[PDB]
């Protein structure tokens, strides 16, 4: 709708004081300013604003908007040389997709170690030392450790520690061939997770809400979290503290850096009321604040704010836990890769499959775009799906499986293509056309499971061959 400002951001934000932001807009100019807080908006987005529907200004993490402006969603933002130079290079850098840039940077955020200094003065330095003060909180009435484990991006900073990557930075370029999800580093460093709730250190159903209430009411010592955080705590009894994440074999934990970033909806009418809300209101000291003040935002991308934040304790930790990860990549497959670790996380922890299958399964799903959807029964077959987010660049241009009876091809484009993989001995005949499991396969660690496996031949755009494997287990 014309002649007003609709905006998006996530319900974890700082929505109320940017809200009071849009008070001061709506006073000035006579345009009203809508914020609202959809459920999944980070998938909501792209849905709506492709059918020219959504927000005029959608905020995001920087990762989300390079499959954003591809899929054309974004407009292409051209601030005056001025306007750039009020914030930090390196927050630009990350909003700049094959050339362009595609939305205004405003703070920088990385995950933390928070913990109670009432009950741990001296909060752990590694990960390897919770069990142990686990098991003496437990005792007091207490735990050790409580955070998210629903969403890849709290236990990712764990999994990165031991070698574990998304893509691999290379010449200039992420190598979207080169992805780390199922090397030895990540399953040491999920094999830790799903260790500590074997052990009953920590709980597989732990959401952000579970942890949030459980540190800020006093009954866990320490929590990981980001600084939007950190409001809700000040409101609480406790005195915390915000410091660098616990090591892992030695390594530093590695979080995935994000830049909250604002971004202009292609099909917004608003456009020049958008560009003028974001940069002469939102970002100014006195909008900044505004939000700042409602939840925190970290590391501001505005220089002559960031002076005055630098000195907080809370944000210095903050910048020291990003210089220790990395900037997470903007490129389109960053969504099937937290896809693929999403249910990898959830999976073993929930004991639902081992470490090495979980991971196994992550890594092809992120690099090819198959998932497989087994079926407990045999009788029910599998299905493959085929489901590509990249159409620019580096890309896989065919791709054949091979199944007990043959190779067959399996189209790339832009939709959705899924077969049917059937598990051997089902059928009382040979079926045209039917891709079949190669197996049972004996699986070593397991006695009571049975494997089965197809193979995947994958021929990129610059002639590059690759190879996965693609397997289903079964319990005999
Ligand atoms: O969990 C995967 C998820 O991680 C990141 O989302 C973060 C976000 O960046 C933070 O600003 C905060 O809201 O927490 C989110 C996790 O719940 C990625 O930005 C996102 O694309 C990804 O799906």
């Amino acid at each position: 709708e014309e002649g007003k400002l609709v905006i998006w951001i996530n319900g974890d934000k700082g929505y109320n004081g940017l809200a009071e932001v849009g008070k001061k807009f709506e006073k000035d100019t006579g345009i009203k300013v809508t914020v609202e807080h959809p459920d999944k908006l980070e998938e909501k987005f792209p849905q709506v604003a492709a059918t020219g529907d959504g927000p005029d200004i959608i905020f995001w993490a920087h990762d989300r908007f390079g499959g954003y402006a591809q899929s054309g969603l974004l407009a292409e933002i051209t601030p005056a040389a001025a306007f750039q130079d009020k914030l930090y290079p390196f927050t630009w850098d990350a909003v700049r997709y094959n050339g362009k840039l595609i939305a205004y940077p405003i703070a920088v955020e990385a995950l933390s170690l928070i913990y109670n200094k009432d009950l741990l003065p001296n909060p752990p330095k590694t990960w390897e030392e919770i069990p142990a003060l686990d098991k003496e909180l437990k005792a007091k009435g207490k735990s050790a450790l409580m955070f998210n484990l629903q969403e890849p991006y709290f236990t990712w900073p764990l999994i990165a520690a031991d070698g574990g990557y998304a893509f691999k930075y290379a010449a200039g370029k992420y190598d979207i061939k080169d992805v780390g999800v199922d090397n030895a580093g990540a399953k040491a460093g999920l094999t830790f997770l799903v260790d500590l709730i074997k052990n009953k250190h920590m709980n597989a159903d732990t959401d952000y809400s579970i942890a949030e209430h459980a540190f800020n009411h006093g009954e866990t010592a320490m929590t990981i979290n980001g600084p939007w955080a950190w409001s809700n705590i000040d409101t609480s009894a406790v005195n915390y503290g915000v410091t660098v994440l616990p090591t892992f074999k030695g390594q530093p934990s590695k979080p995935f850096v994000g830049v909250l970033s604002a971004g202009i909806n292609a099909a917004s009418p608003n456009k020049e009321l958008a560009k003028e809300f974001l940069e002469n209101y939102l970002l100014t000291d006195e909008g900044l604040e505004a939000v700042n003040k409602d939840k925190p935002l970290g590391a501001v991308a505005l220089k002559s704010y960031e002076e005055e934040l630098v000195k907080d304790p809370r944000v210095a930790a903050t910048m020291e836990n990003a210089q220790k990860g990395e900037i997470m990549p903007n490129i389109p497959q960053m969504s099937a890769f937290w896809y693929a670790v999403r249910t990898a996380v959830i999976n073993a922890a929930s004991g639902r499959q081992t470490v090495d299958a979980a991971l196994a399964a992550a890594q092809t799903n992120a690099a090819a775009d198959l998932t497989l959807v087994c079926s407990d029964d045999k009788s029910k077959q599998a299905t493959l799906i085929s489901y590509p987010v990249t159409f620019k660049g580096h890309v896989i241009k065919d791709m054949q499986i091979f199944c007990k009876n043959g190779w067959m091809q399996m189209t790339r484009g832009r939709g959705i293509n899924m077969i049917r993989i059937h598990y051997p001995q089902t059928y009382t005949s040979v079926v045209p056309g039917a891709c079949v499991f190669r197996g049972p396969y004996s699986v070593p660690t397991q006695d009571s499971i049975e494997m089965y496996t197809v193979s995947v031949a994958l021929l990129w755009s610059d002639g590059t061959p690759t190879y996965e494997s693609l397997e289903c287990y079964v319990t005999k």
